């Protein structure tokens, strides 16, 4: 589907932002299904209803709050989305996506994805948090794309490369950090799958999908991740395992990597 | 893409057959391709072109009678669709699946379906019949799926599961009736997996499929099974091997299992 | 998505190129990324721009020149699209094969097809040229097909088969033309498979391609096959191995087997 969003529509959001608080985030994190509770850390919070905010989508999944919030987070000025939008919902990838170029437009200049997945991988148990190394884009293989349609130069280019797309860098910081946690159970790393949704998988779809590489499955940010890359932006994410076919532990990792984050 | 019907809409389409029959089927069957002769072991048969029926799309494609017809089938009160709807004609699966829904609110509990399919398995041969034990829903993984847009909680959850989809004792059942049957050739099961269509599959396509896990390929039947799963439907299906990558003898079948089904 | 060209709309165009050149091409040729210097071994060329051609959508990619070129290559009658359209610049594929339909009412029977690819079979190395002798329609197995919608019977049938769709004779041809080329790198042939784009693949979507035997890839050529088998063209192609995950070579290739296309 054909972009329907012009270059001044995520100009005149990201304006309306910067009008409305003093906050200059260079972070931006995306709270997935189980993880809104990361923004009880922020310091010095304002908060934003999507719905307050000029041209953003809404959360219509439970569990997403659908509110937008700055705030200091470990001494690091950020801004959270605290639910995220979903293909299933009825979006198209293009709305799905808006928050992360009027992210770009107010200067962030990394983005850290975060989600609840099923496990693939055999030697994931509930409870894991795995570090996105990779991730594999079916939607994406029929044109299911947020960058189809005219290319806007202002953002990026035509072909964005996506093998570089989970900052080798940040996966080193990521590991380091949970070492210095002390925690007793590995962090785990791997490829994430995207499919539509909203139905659960059957077995045969999950044998394949685990055959395929994938490590973690889920229902959405390899969109986000996309349109971030393509626009310049910095990306790391974690998938947290809530079933083999935590959260809070995983705030307080994000936390501790604010302080790891380059700038 | 969003579904475009109201609940409203499909229980207008429900009153109206209610008002139009004396009919109470508990049972619905979907004809595939070449199955629709099992209308006609029918009796006290009452047939309703598509055409004629607020609000429910048209069978386009040949072999596909494109009729609803309410009778009784071994002593069981059954509704059938003499022919389908498939993503290929141009429907969205909100389409293609709207007849389910409407079964529903009729007061129908299980739903059989059927359909032509390739062979993929090599120890299948043609005039096989194959319980369908499992589905691979490939245009899901894209984000083309009936569920798609906001959920109406009159019908079912938000993330329905699907591992679950083809009621186990009705499988028992199938083999048990196949035996008493006497048919000389097993009954075979095993993995449907769906993709648009029109065209048939390249021999790349077919080998790939085949190392999916899929025992048969076909251009319906999984979006009809995720809703009927969605709206509670007890669910059980066969796939007719009409080549390799007993039309009669499937109907004969069908009519036997009605006396298997509960309630 | 249902084709929004009427069969006439088809007609008009056809009418119209046939009503400015006196050329009376029985081969087609499109030519891929950074394959438009084909175009400059045409003798008596005749172009027009895609713009002024009534119907002809537009190539908005660099390295797609948007003409069509009328002339003679090889002493044969041929008509070459420099510059095609893809999905990812926001087309459906009833846009995107749209001349390919026109081709078959000016009286063309050949479509040769070329593309740019990634090279996912390991034994190829850039610079290689494979003839491609099969193909995998990832988009068409969510059904984002040329042909969905209701069926032209003048161009064809309701399902076309696409096993044979690389015509094996031309096949048998290019290899030979290839010997008498004296060329000292063998002539690669095999699968190659479409996905939407724009973006680059990942490491995990690569090994997935290959692994599910593909040899090529690129967001191109497929759905052009397909409309092209549907209305009876005969068809063949190759893939510019562009990299690892020449052209002045190809377009010297496909001038000498103008001599091998029957008629
Ligand atoms: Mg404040
Ligand atoms: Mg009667
Ligand atoms: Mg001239």
């Amino acid at each position: 589907m054909a972009n329907g969003y012009t270059y001044e529509d995520y100009q005149d959001t990201a304006k309306w932002l910067l009008s409305h608080t003093e906050q200059r985030p260079q972070v931006a994190v995306i709270c997935g299904s189980g993880l809104g509770g990361l923004v009880n850390k922020l310091t010095q919070a304002q908060t934003f209803d999507y719905s307050e905010i000029p041209n953003f989508p809404e959360s219509t999944v439970p569990g997403h709050a659908g509110r937008l919030v700055f705030g200091i987070l470990n001494g690091r000025a950020c801004v959270m989305m605290q639910g995220r939008f979903h293909m299933y919902e009825g979006y198209p990838f293009w709305k799905v996506t808006f928050p992360v170029r009027v992210f770009r437009l107010l200067g962030v200049e990394t983005l850290v994805v975060t989600n609840a997945a099923g496990g693939l991988n055999p030697n994931f148990e509930v409870g894991d948090i795995m570090l996105i190394r990779d991730h594999i884009n079916l939607p994406g293989f029929s044109g299911e794309n947020p960058l189809r349609g005219p290319n806007e130069e202002r953002f990026g280019v035509r072909f964005p490369a996506m093998s570089d797309a989970y900052d080798r860098d940040m996966r080193q910081k990521a590991h380091s950090t949970w070492k210095q946690m002390g925690e007793q159970r590995e962090l785990q790393e791997g490829t994430y799958v995207m499919l539509g949704g909203p139905n659960f998988e059957t077995v045969a779809e999950c044998r394949l999908l685990r055959n395929l590489g994938a490590d973690a499955v889920g229902m959405s940010t390899v969109p986000e991740v996309i349109v971030a890359r393509h626009c310049g932006l910095r990306v790391f994410g974690f998938s947290l395992i809530t079933n083999k076919v935590a959260a809070q532990k995983l705030e307080q990792f994000v936390s501790l990597l604010m302080a790891s984050i380059p700038v």
